[PDB]
């Protein structure tokens, strides 16, 4: 339920690796 720093807009979620996952176009963990 945090906002990682990528946006699902142009940019993939590197942040997936940690759990990240896109979310309301923003890749969002926890």
């Amino acid at each position: 339920g945090i906002p990682c720093g990528e946006s699902c807009v142009w940019i993939p979620c590197i942040s997936s690796a940690i759990g990240c996952s896109c979310k309301s176009k923003v890749c969002y963990r926890n």
